[PDB]
Parts: C-alpha cells; sequence; structure tokens
DNA sequence: CGCCTCCGGGAGAGCT
DNA sequence: AGCTCTCCCGGAGGCG
C-alpha cells in the first residue's frame, strides 16, 4: 500500500500535512529552512518519481507546495 | 533489550534523564504538570512492575524522583 | 540526498 | 469521569 503523493515511492506516513516518503519529508524541511538556489532547467513540468527525484528540486518543491505541505 | 528502571516493562530509551518505558515517560510528564492528588494506601514502599503500575501512582512517582527524573524551568 | 538513532510530545484510543 | 498507554509525528545530530 503506502504511496507518496509527491514521488510515488513508498509512503511512511503523513508529514507536514501530506502523505509522503521519508526522503520527501526531509527534502521539504531542508528546502524551506536552508540555503539552496533551486532552478528548473525545463518548463516547470518535470516528472517527479523515485528515479528522477534528485533531477529537479525546483519542481519537487513546487509539487510539495501545490499539495499543501507546510511548517509550524 | 532495555529494561525500564521504574516498572521493568520494556525501555525505549532515556526519558527526562532516566532509562524508562513509554508509559512511565508519559506518566511522569503528567504527574508533575497536573493537578494529580495521588496518595499511598500502603507504607510508601509499593512494588512497581508492569502488572502493578496502576496501583500506586504515588509510589511510581517517588521511584521516578529517586531515579532523578526531571524536566526544569 | 537518503537514512539512521534518539528524545519530546499531542491525541485518540482503552480501562476501570 | 478520570487515568493510562500506544501510536504517530516533529526536530536535532550523525554518517555513508
Ligand atoms: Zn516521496
Ligand atoms: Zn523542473
Ligand atoms: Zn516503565
Ligand atoms: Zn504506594
Amino acid at each position: 500500500q503506502k504511496v507518496c503523493l509527491i514521488c510515488g515511492d513508498e509512503a511512511s506516513g503523513c508529514h507536514y500535512g501530506v502523505l509522503t516518503c521519508g526522503s520527501c519529508k526531509v527534502f521539504f524541511k531542508r528546502a524551506v529552512e536552508g540555503q539552496h538556489n533551486y532552478l528548473c532547467a525545463g518548463r516547470n513540468d518535470c516528472i517527479i518519481d523515485k528515479i528522477r527525484r534528485k533531477n529537479c528540486p525546483a519542481c519537487r518543491l513546487r509539487k510539495c507546495l501545490q499539495a499543501g505541505m507546510t511548517l509550524g
């Protein structure tokens, strides 16, 4: 069962308001809080799945917000 | 692995300075911050183990303080 | 990044 | 109507 609304990988539970895997949970916390510089080199449409997750952090962050993920 | 120095059930790790299970963890946090009104019907030496934890919160609370559990400020 | 261990705490069950 | 206890998630720090 257990599927992450962001990357399709196995979800470990509901994190920051959305059902996600472990890696997407910590990717998000780091994206908000830390020093980063993400820029899409595509059209802002990038496919986000387990194999291509690392390719476009900008699109990975975009999908997170659009699913309503947030901090405290 | 890992005993619980207070009730002996099974320890998940160290909580508030002492190696304890999860139920003692949350019992202690609540015993301090709450209106509690616990008192012993024994001689204040009651045995505290998994089967008897619920008998004497007063003594269970004393075992925590004797093991040095605290929060602070 | 992706994963781990460790500790704190909220909340909804369950038990008299 | 309180206590009690497991389940779940958040944050920090470490490591490959
Ligand atoms: Zn994911
Ligand atoms: Zn992109
Ligand atoms: Zn215990
Ligand atoms: Zn007693």
